[PDB]
């Protein structure tokens, strides 16, 4: 279990993020392997990748994602310049993080077709302090744990949208919660 924080791991960068509210655990295991254990938690978002990230990298995963209400499984990173959070989501709990966002495209990409939606926070922490910024979202229609992602099929296709994202920030593979619980287990490459 670690510090929240940034850092390598094994060759690995790392973000674990919490709002302070307690109830979640996070463990750097071998290679690119981490686990997130989390009862009643408040909000968090950690996992294992780059820094930085690219705008072509095909990005592996594998494990066990078990939320039990309002968490995220996805490949996750920022830009800088301008600031954006992004997801590419490949599993959820109980809520789809695009209800009530405007559709603005499809992609195809790795064994499903994804949903594209733009959605902003106002006043939210980031990378580069308190800020409100753009959140650019690839949602998968079919639900997996395990997978490989061609990163360039979404950021291409949020592009083509007019969704486009400037230098590359952290880029990894997260479990995010909101007030929730859970486990998970994922092998990042
Ligand atoms: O000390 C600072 C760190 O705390 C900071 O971390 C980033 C803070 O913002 C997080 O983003 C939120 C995570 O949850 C959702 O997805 C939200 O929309 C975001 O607001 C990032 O995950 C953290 O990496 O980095 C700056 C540092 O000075």
């Amino acid at each position: 279990t670690i510090q929240p924080g940034t850092g390598y791991n094994n060759g690995y960068f790392y973000s674990y993020w919490n709002d302070g509210h307690g109830g979640v655990t996070y463990t750097n295991g071998p290679g690119g392997q981490f686990s997130v254990n989390w009862s009643n938690s408040g909000n968090f978002v950690g996992g294992k990748g780059w820094q930085p990230g690219t705008k072509n990298k095909v990005i592996n995963f594998s494990g066990s994602y078990n939320p039990n209400g309002n968490s995220y499984l996805s490949v996750y990173g920022w830009s800088r310049n301008p600031l954006i959070e992004y997801f590419i989501v490949e599993n959820f709990g109980t809520y789809n993080p695009s209800t009530g966002a405007t559709k603005l495209g499809e992609v195809t990409s790795d064994g499903s077709v994804y949903d594209i939606y733009r959605t902003q926070r106002v006043n939210q922490p980031s990378i580069i302090g308190t800020a409100t910024f753009y959140q650019y979202w690839s949602v998968r229609r079919n639900h997996r744990s395990s997978g490989s992602v061609n990163t360039a099929n979404h950021f291409n296709a949020w592009a083509q949208q007019g969704l486009t994202l400037g230098t590359m920030d952290y880029q990894i593979v997260a479990v995010e919660g909101y007030f929730s619980s859970g486990s998970a287990s994922i092998t990042v490459s």
